[PDB]
């Protein structure tokens, strides 16, 4: 038993919720929340930019250390940092980027790091401006984790659709 509230099932792994991850993440405060992350962990929009401005910019110290230190993510890659005020961790992870010609192929093996962590918050990645059809990013997310994962919505008109169509 955990203290996610309100979530649609989806699988038997995979709960869905039209929330905003930040509000989650500081309600819940989870074990792990997910950044949608780039390489560089620059984040300054989307799913990175809200999670770092709740954070009032910690987490981009912190990323630009980690930067410095160990260079760029891959890819289809992740690294484990601390979660701040919103979590116990962040697992930051880069999905392809397909409006940069980057393979979605390389979706799957982003979601595969979820797999090393036994209960997740997280937002489907890939998905905005990174440009992947939400649907196919859901779609995969399924069928790649194998760990409890609690999806974060923050698109109204997307949530509805998203829990209509089949998997
Ligand atoms: C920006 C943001 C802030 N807080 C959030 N929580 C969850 N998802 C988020 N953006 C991604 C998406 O869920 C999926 C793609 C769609 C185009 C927009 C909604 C955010």
């Amino acid at each position: 038993v955990n203290s996610f509230s309100g979530y649609l099932k989806l699988t038997d792994n995979v709960y869905i919720k039209n929330a905003d991850i930040v509000e989650e993440a500081k309600k819940v405060k989870p074990t792990v929340v997910v950044n949608a992350a780039n390489v560089y962990l620059k984040h300054g929009g989307g799913v990175a930019g809200a999670l770092n401005k709740a954070t009032n910019n910690a987490m981009q110290v912190e990323s630009d250390d980690y930067i410095a230190t160990n260079g760029p993510l891959k890819v289809g890659g992740s690294c484990v940092l601390s979660g701040h005020n919103l979590a116990k961790h962040c697992l930051h992870v880069v999905g392809p980027n397909v409006n940069k010609g980057e393979d979605i192929q390389l979706l799957k093996s982003a979601y595969e790091n979820f797999n090393q962590h036994e209960v997740l918050l997280a937002p489907l990645l890939s998905a905005g401006i990174f440009g992947a059809d939400p649907i196919h990013s859901l779609r995969v997310c399924v069928d790649t984790v194998r760990t409890n994962v609690y999806l974060a919505v923050f698109d109204k008109n997307l949530y509805d659709k998203l829990v209509s169509s089949f998997l």
